[PDB]
């Protein structure tokens, strides 16, 4: 079932994406539904920091679009990005 | 909180189950027909394993009445 395809703590957002819609291709449901599975399931059941960056991009995101915005999730680049982003809200508070 | 995070508890009543399930979906946003598959598909996959065993013996076309009874 799609709804057992969760992204691992550390799996690329890529690979989970793979998976993802290797099962999606084989769940009967109408292209509605499915749709509805590549716009919101597939969020859902990203791991939280995709999650987060997914959520910050907002709705109609593209698949590249969000396949770009988790490409660096785990890497030190994004661990300095959240903690500069937590600096700054504390800053702006 | 989403939909897809109403998932029955171990020790929960099949019934209360689908009274918080409900509770969420006439809250969530989506079309009619995704959230009929939300009913048909998302309720069973989201119980806990015995009903969902339960359930999927039924077969399909199972009104919200017999999945109940099913799981009492």
């Amino acid at each position: 079932s799609i709804l057992d395809i969760r992204q691992g703590p550390k799996e690329p957002f890529r690979d989970y994406v793979d998976r993802f819609y290797k099962t999606l291709r084989a769940e009967q449901a109408s292209q509605e539904v499915k749709n509805w599975m590549t716009e919101t399931l597939l969020v859902q059941n990203a791991n939280p920091d995709c999650k987060t960056i997914l959520k910050a991009l907002g709705p109609g995101a593209t698949l590249e679009e969000m396949m770009t915005a988790c490409q660096g999730v785990g890497g030190p680049g994004h661990k300095a990005r959240v903690l500069a982003e937590a600096m700054s809200q504390v800053t702006n508070t």
